[PDB]
């Protein structure tokens, strides 16, 4: 899975090690191995969420097969909100998530695409 | 709506308050409330646009229902170019926009997805 | 084409001029002019790739017509991995690429969309 987290919290208000802990969290939530989770955190940005510039965060989650239905994205959302509200000390009104299905031909790995791996 | 703005202008050449003013602009252009607009600005990046590294900016706009047609994206583009050229002191050759329709099952909010809200 | 490169290498470990050289590389690989290539590099991020926080990079490539098949994305992947492993001094295990087809109605340019240009 690919997770991208944008936040207006400065880097020194994003707990040390968050990107590693988000791999373990995404593994348990999405049912994929932690060693296939990719996380990118971009702190210190200028952000408004719901029209407001108080601390907030946006997460994007992309994966093959598991982020394409409303019923399973509802479950994934509940778990990622519990992880992020606690780690970032943010209320649930200050986080949004977007889910993006991917296909094997879209993923470049080791100089080829996943269709051939 | 979700707006993401990447620019190679340093933070001190992005006018104070831009992320808030972009919520008001996106509300009027897209016909959605300012308190449902989310803006992320990422300044100080290394960018080439049309092969050139002079100051530039890229905007991505994602929303349900309103960014899926050429005719209405033409109108949205005209208005967002007027806003960004003036705010960022950039010529129209130095900005590009991408539009991305979203569905309700893709948006995680308050620990569920918008399909159930 | 639009290329976005996220990396946990600090800016001073991303060779000067990379964004310009990536325009020339993408032109030859994708068969589009260098003056229609757009590159965004976001260094200094916090990243885990395959569960590990050692130096790494993620590239996203979006274009009309040329990034929609497994067979041609396999070729594009091979060439972009050769360019990035050498430029960033990274092993092939430390880079991933995602490919995203775009349509003309999604691209805002000069205050309109590409459908009308
Ligand atoms: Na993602
Ligand atoms: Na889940
Ligand atoms: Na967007
Ligand atoms: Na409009
Ligand atoms: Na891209
Ligand atoms: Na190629």
């Amino acid at each position: 899975p690919f997770l991208e987290l944008d936040t207006n919290l400065p880097a020194n208000r994003v707990p040390a090690g968050l990107e590693k802990r988000l791999c373990a969290a995404a593994a348990s939530i999405l049912g994929k191995p932690a060693d296939r989770v990719n996380v990118t955190v971009r702190p210190g940005l200028a952000m408004a969420l719901s029209g407001s510039t108080e601390p907030c965060a946006q997460l994007s989650i992309s994966s093959i097969g598991v982020v394409g239905t409303a019923e399973d994205n509802r479950s994934h959302s509940a778990h990622f909100f519990e992880f992020l509200t606690k780690e970032l000390a943010l209320g649930q009104d200050r986080i949004l998530i977007r889910f993006f299905p991917l296909e094997s031909w879209q993923i470049g790995k080791i100089g080829t695409v996943m269709t051939f791996l």
